[PDB]
């Protein structure tokens, strides 16, 4: 049965459950929805989108500015999915504006994310915002995201998350990921090792390419930010990677939004997002990570390395990941392994990750291993719980946080 604009959201969640762009842009057409307010980021990449966008909204909402971001996965709530100046809304704001897109777009059918994304534009078009930031869900240039004509557009790395396959590879991430650009407009680049992709499709579009390492830079007792010989110096670190905070700084840039010092300052001392080496307690410190890939492992063993005593870490995983490589990247720092199945056809077993090892423990559930791991840890350990979105929400559900 079709949900109405006053059930509860989780019926709405449980109908969208069970659901190139034409369809989807028709139906924003049909709402007027391609415009959510009068400046739009849309921000694309492998890892470190929702770290770059946190950082853009933290400095915007500082600058006085009123502010939505969209982003995706979520955590626990559906609710984390749509921030309006920094928070989120009710879920009967959701359900309602679910309802809306239901009655307009008549018999046209759309996805769930597509659906979720209207449904995000259909939130923000109401509240009056001076600036959007759009985080992409997957690609690029077919995601639901990119029928909305942004005024930056940004690729935050590329990294491959998934396991070998004939035709897949940097260049061919890359070259989906710059569809989201747009003719004459700033098309930013924060990856260093830029896929050759990236520049002919910001060619063939007639976009404007500036990328980290040729238009802008950044170096690290604070960091500096430059642009050809313009610099701001001395800026205090953020707890997001440097790298995204420096993506976000050169969208900023190339919008010619006016911002102050003391916006830039504020908003990077602000930025952090739950589950992105978040710190939950100490002695032992505990930390939650949703990396799931070997190069977020990457960024992540950098991290452990200077937190510097064993590492424990419990661990889940989808089937469809580098489950090898990503295990094999943690594996240059985790002592002690926690593994934990995933529920559904699409998780991994617990077994499937130990296969990848050599001493591993197997549990039946993650909340079982995280707490069988703090048993464990002394007061010098570190215990990681990473792996996943859902291992990570998963601990903070047993955390209650």
């Amino acid at each position: 049965q079709t949900p109405q604009a006053t059930s509860p959201l989780a019926a709405w969640l449980c109908y969208l459950e069970h659901l190139g762009l034409e369809r989807v842009k028709q139906v924003a057409e049909r709402l007027d929805l391609l415009k959510p307010a009068p400046k739009i980021f849309t921000v694309a990449g492998t890892n470190g989108k929702g770290t770059t966008c946190c950082t853009l909204e933290a400095i915007l909402l500082a600058a006085g500015l009123r502010v939505g971001v969209y982003s995706s996965p979520h955590l626990l709530r559906y609710t984390e999915r749509v921030r309006i100046q920094g928070q989120e809304l009710s879920e009967a704001e959701h359900s309602h504006s679910f309802a809306q897109i239901e009655a307009g777009r008549g018999d046209i059918s759309l996805t769930y994310f597509e659906f979720g994304t209207l449904s995000a534009l259909q939130l923000f078009k109401q509240a009056k915002l001076d600036v959007v930031i759009l985080e992409v869900g997957l690609g690029g240039r077919l995601d639901a995201t990119n029928i909305v004509d942004s005024d930056v557009a940004a690729i935050t790395s590329i990294a491959l998350d998934h396991t070998d396959w004939l035709g897949y590879d940097r260049e061919s991430i890359g070259r989906e990921k710059a569809g989201v650009f747009r003719g004459g407009k700033p098309a930013v680049v924060g990856e260093p090792d830029m896929p050759q992709s990236i520049a002919d499709v910001a060619a063939e579009l007639g976009a404007q390419l500036y990328r980290r390492d040729v238009a802008w830079k950044f170096s690290q007792n604070g960091w500096h930010w430059q642009c050809g010989e313009r610099q701001l110096t001395g800026l205090p670190v953020p707890n997001v990677p440097l790298a995204n905070a420096a993506t976000a700084l050169a969208v900023l840039h190339y919008s010619e939004l006016p911002l102050s010092d003391e916006a830039i300052r504020q908003g990077l001392q602000a930025a952090s997002l739950p589950g992105r080496f978040q710190v939950v307690s100490e002695q032992p410190l505990l930390i939650l990570d949703v990396a799931h890939n070997p190069h977020a492992a990457r960024y992540l063993v950098n991290r452990l390395a200077q937190v510097i005593g064993k590492v424990r870490a419990v661990v889940g995983m989808l089937s469809d990941k580098d489950i090898a490589g990503t295990l094999a990247c943690l594996s240059e720092r985790v002592d002690e392994w926690y593994c934990a199945p995933l529920e559904g056809p699409r998780g991994a077993s617990a077994g499937q990750l130990a296969e990848h090892l050599v001493s591993a423990r197997q549990f039946s559930d993650v909340e079982t291993a995280w707490r069988q791991a703090m048993q464990d840890a002394d007061t010098q350990d570190v215990v990681i719980v990473c792996g996943s979105f859902h291992t990570v929400a998963h601990v903070m559900a047993a955390l209650h946080l």
